[PDB]
């Protein structure tokens, strides 16, 4: 019952892309149709949760790496590229790691937990969201704990951290709702991220966690030269997913991808709509069924050359 398809993947990397990848984890891999539909369309995976600070450290300096050790073995085995993530975050993250107020505790504490797991995959992982979720939507920086008991700082000792841990991996900032050029978000991360890269900071791409309602797609057009303004290395499509699963949409955000020479790839949010965070909007390229969906074969022939 299975249906003829192409693979994204394939097809991005003859028009000059790095990836066409997805989030995924141990219990999506064991069910469905997943592995299968990975294996075949897609060449980059992301832990959805299993590297997220509340699964790897849920106590300080006690490290649990069972469900990352089982992603990155499955992408090893199956011949599929990784990323990692995410190391500095607000959310999934343990009380302890809130329970501290000495700045250099908490500098000690990021630093550890940014090392121990980007040196326990050292040389394995193409890219790590060493910050994510950094800003609120006026542009300021978010109030986390992070900002609050070290300072702006934090930002430029985690990266730093993260390229000494392993200099082959790219480093990324990541943040949502920066899909509109007329959103006063996306205009600061691109303002501080050229002041942090002034200031020596290693962060070699902006990720942009891309949640779109329907007809949104458009705006990634504009807004994702935006972000490459900044100057970064790279800029990702992240975390996509699309209310409505408009072909119309999808292919304009590939093609901003297409468009912006910065942009190395785009991942999906999961492989089929029931398992999303939004599956009653049907956000993904997959049905329940686990067979393609017009949007799907649409970036297909967007992406044949």
């Amino acid at each position: 019952m299975a249906e003829a398809a192409q693979s994204v993947d394939q097809l991005i990397k003859a028009r000059g892309k790095v990836y066409f990848g997805v989030a995924t984890d141990q219990n999506r891999l064991t069910t469905g149709k997943n592995a299968a539909i990975i294996q075949a369309d897609f060449g980059m995976v992301w832990p959805e949760n299993s590297m997220q600070w509340d699964a790897t450290e849920p106590s300080q300096g006690n490290f649990n790496f069972a469900g990352a050790d089982y992603l990155v073995n499955w992408a090893q085995q199956n011949g599929k590229l990784i990323g990692g993530g995410m190391l500095v975050w607000h959310s999934q993250l343990p009380s302890w790691v809130s329970s501290i107020t000495d700045k250099n505790t908490l500098t000690n504490v990021m630093k550890n937990h940014i090392t121990t797991l980007m040196t326990r995959y050292k040389g394995k992982i193409r890219a790590w969201d060493v910050v994510g979720e950094a800003f609120n939507e006026d542009g300021s920086l978010r109030q986390t704990v992070f900002l609050n008991v070290i300072g702006e700082d934090y930002i430029p000792i985690a990266f730093q951290t993260a390229r000494a841990a392993d200099p082959n991996a790219k480093l990324y900032i990541m943040d949502y709702n920066l899909d509109s050029a007329s959103y006063p978000k996306t205009q600061a991360i691109v303002n501080r991220v050229k002041q942090w890269r002034a200031a020596g900071v290693p962060i070699d791409g902006i990720g942009s966690q891309t949640h779109l309602s329907a007809g949104q797609g458009a705006g990634v057009l504009q807004a994702l030269p935006l972000l490459a303004s900044a100057g970064t290395p790279e800029v990702s499509i992240l975390m996509l997913d699309v209310a409505g699963a408009s072909p119309t949409d999808y292919v304009n955000v590939v093609n901003a991808c297409l468009n912006v020479q910065s942009c190395v790839g785009i991942t999906v949010f999961g492989v089929a709509d029931p398992d999303s965070w939004r599956a009653s909007t049907t956000p993904l390229l997959f049905d329940g069924n686990f067979n393609p969906k017009p949007a799907y074969n649409a970036i297909v022939q967007d992406l044949q050359q």
